[PDB]
């Protein structure tokens, strides 16, 4: 289980899914 969360255009991809801010394309799992 991944979130690929881009804020922006920046990724960072890890072990977890937080809630966050409108307007990211963060994608759990």
């Amino acid at each position: 289980s991944k979130y690929e969360y881009t804020i922006x255009s920046y990724t960072f991809r890890g072990p977890g899914c937080p809630t966050l801010k409108p307007x990211i394309t963060v994608r759990c799992e």
